[PDB]
């Protein structure tokens, strides 16, 4: 298929830290698990990231909704890339959101 990466955020912690990342996520961003696990994904953002799109994800996460946005993101070396990002909430049977899962696609083409 098309090249994509996958992460899991723990929504039981208040700031959705990342608890699992696929090998391509590390390879695409230049960050190691030592710098990725335990942190909110937003460290990938930088000067040119559109706050109106960031705002859309902040809201959907607060509301436990799925969401899809394209964001400017930066590698560890500072270089930018366009990240089409889809977040999906994973609920327990009591309707509570337990995890968020992300699919990130570098769509710089
Ligand atoms: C990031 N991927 C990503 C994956 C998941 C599963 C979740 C829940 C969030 C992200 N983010 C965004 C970040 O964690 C946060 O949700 C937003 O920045 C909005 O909240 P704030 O408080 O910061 O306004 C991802 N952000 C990225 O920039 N790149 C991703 O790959």
């Amino acid at each position: 298929g098309l090249r994509h990466t996958f992460v899991v955020a723990d929504a039981t912690l208040p700031d959705c830290p990342l608890v699992y990342a696929s090998e391509g996520f590390y390879a695409m961003t230049g960050y190691g698990p030592d710098e990725v696990l335990g942190h909110n994904c937003r460290f990938l953002q930088g000067e040119g990231t559109d706050p109106k799109e960031v705002q859309k994800i902040r809201d959907a996460i607060k509301k436990g909704e799925a969401c899809s946005v394209r964001l400017l993101n930066y590698r560890k070396d500072g270089t930018p890339f366009w990240n089409l990002l889809t977040v999906t909430p994973i609920k327990t049977p009591d309707g509570r959101v337990s995890k968020f899962v992300g699919v990130q696609v570098d769509v710089t083409s």
